[PDB]
């Protein structure tokens, strides 16, 4: 009942086989406008016709496991996620007919070959032919088409097409296997922005969120080679060939949880915030660098968020890694030097019961990041640190003061915010990284008379101007709960060409988006499950709109 239909030529399909293809559309998520959310388009390669209840599945895996890692989970229901069931000839493995003409190259590269069937623009199939369909009739925006993309251009062959990586934040492309490989191609000036990725190999998740981190999130590979130069330091959001720790550009990061540079390689000159990021090996998680630049990059998207808290981290301040001579020795041993010596130290999330009655006269630090979104209101954060008894309480130096402290950073406003991937450009130039970047800590000394008790932890808590908790020393262990969104007609029936997928958002989140006004071209009734405490795994929202 819902579907896109495409004119594919010779320069897009010149074989004939698939000149004139039915795409059924499928909704996996929908919480808000496509203006309002950052919209992304997934397309099967290597599904026959009786398989695309397979590729649903598969996208619906995909998504909810990339969704998973932060800074994704941070806008996880801000995404309007959509599968369009592309119908191949033959299984991506058994090497007939397919719809993208994906090859897999002698670097285990994989690729839409043109020369497959000599197809001379397959791979702008994504901003040419799918996404102007989709955009007039689908997207909320419905913007009319206005190039034949089979007919020859007067001029420019890019330009009537750069809108279409404007509405769609993002096209993904599955195939169909269980063979290891992964490619992301990014080049906005030539209309490439899509990715590809397989459904079931041992890492299929892992490699998603990988290739959605070039795509979305504008980050390099972390294994990368060579010594940049200026032009390439500048554009790059997560790689430095900067020596000189005084001067490079995450300097404010320093010391913040696994934040220490090291060279990728032995003998690199190509540095990276920290040895362990997805961003480099698939089996890690992002980085504090990667997290920050593409929570940044997000924001530019969704523009009702205001401000970024990274997790604080409370640790033992023993002066070791406190200036940035302590950083720098960049091999890769002086990292995991680094992470052992944190370890020694740390006193919050998982490690908040090493706390012991041996730490009075020591000093401890509450240390974290904050990125103001606005380029035009500064921030006022209130820092509070106290030693908390096991029953709750508040302990006490020898004369009853309680062992609590606080302290008030500014966040200045971020002033470039222009100059980092806006909606509409087309590359990324030069950036300040410090623009809007604060770094905060916040260095206590417990009293050498303080009343220290078996069990007693660090409590502590970041709060806005009107006394919003934003983070606490609950945080970084804090529950995840399970939502699930549904949509169904007023009668109570599944809307078809609806597939609703689950998020995750921390225990107790209250979720306040307002919904679509349409669903294809049903009209919004009602919503139940907004504005209340998420509490449980399994919660369901249900979206409610009007048949026709
Ligand atoms: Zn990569
Ligand atoms: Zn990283």
């Amino acid at each position: 009942e819902q579907s896109i239909q495409l004119t594919l030529g010779p320069w897009y399909s010149n074989d004939g086989k698939y000149s004139n293809p039915t795409i059924p559309v499928y909704t996996i998520q929908k919480t808000r406008s496509d203006t309002e959310n950052m919209v992304v388009v997934v397309c099967g390669e290597g599904y026959t016709k009786s398989q695309q209840g397979k590729f649903i599945n598969d996208v619906k895996r995909l998504w909810q496991d990339a969704m998973k890692y932060e800074p994704y989970r941070s806008y996880a229901d801000r995404f309007n996620v959509y599968a369009l069931c592309t119908a191949s000839e033959s299984t991506f493995d058994n090497g007939g007919s397919t719809f993208f003409d994906v090859i897999v190259d002698k670097y285990n590269s994989p690729v839409i070959s043109n020369n497959l069937h000599g197809s001379q623009w397959k791979n702008h199939i994504f901003e040419r032919c799918i996404g102007p369909e989709f955009i007039e009739k689908i997207h909320d925006a419905h913007i009319k088409k206005k190039c034949d993309p089979n007919t020859i251009p007067s001029g420019s062959e890019y330009e009537p097409y750069y809108y279409v990586h404007d509405y769609i934040a993002q096209f993904a492309m599955v195939v169909n296997t269980k063979s290891d490989f992964g490619g992301a191609y990014n080049n906005r000036e030539y209309g490439f922005h899509y990715f590809i990725s397989p459904s079931d190999s041992y890492r299929a998740s892992k490699t998603f969120a990988h290739a959605f981190g070039h795509g979305l999130l504008g980050l390099g590979d972390e294994y990368s080679n060579g010594y940049l130069l200026d032009d390439k330091e500048l554009k790059s959001l997560n790689l430095s060939s900067v020596e000189d720790p005084e001067k490079i550009k995450w300097r404010q990061l320093l010391g913040f949880r696994n934040t220490y540079t090291c060279r990728n390689a032995y003998g690199s000159k190509m540095l990276v915030s920290s040895y362990e990021c997805i961003m480099r090996d698939t089996n890690y998680q992002f980085c504090e660098v990667c997290r920050l630049q593409g929570f940044k990059r997000m924001s530019q998207l969704v523009k009702d968020v205001d401000l970024y808290v990274a997790t604080p981290e409370v640790k033992e301040y023993t002066g070791a890694y406190s200036k940035p001579s302590d950083f720098t020795d960049l091999e890769t041993s002086s990292y995991y030097n680094y992470t052992y010596n944190r370890n020694d130290r740390l006193l919050s999330g998982n490690s908040k019961s090493r706390f012991n009655t041996n730490m009075n006269g020591k000093k401890i630090e509450l240390r974290t990041v904050i990125q103001n979104i606005s380029d035009k209101n500064a921030r006022q954060l209130k820092f509070k640190m106290w030693i908390k008894h096991s029953d709750g309480s508040v302990a006490t130096d020898s004369s009853g003061n309680p062992l609590q402290t606080v302290q008030t950073f500014d966040i200045p406003v971020w002033n470039d915010k222009a100059n980092f991937w806006p909606l509409g450009a087309l590359d990324h130039i030069k950036s300040d990284f410090n623009s809007g970047l604060k770094s905060c800590s916040l260095i206590y000394q417990i009293p050498s008379d303080a009343q220290l008790k078996s069990g007693d932890t660090v409590a502590f808590q970041v709060l806005d101007e009107n006394g919003n908790v934003l983070a606490d020393d609950n945080t970084e262990t804090q529950r995840y709960t399970t939502v699930s969104i549904q949509y169904k007609f007023e009668d109570g029936s599944e809307i078809p060409n609806t597939a609703g997928g689950t998020f995750t958002v921390p225990y107790g989140t209250k979720l306040d988006l307002t919904p679509a006004k349409t669903l294809y071209d049903y009209e919004f009734i009602k919503v139940d499950g907004l504005n209340k405490p998420i509490v449980s795994d399994g919660t369901v929202v249900t979206y409610y709109y009007k048949n026709l």
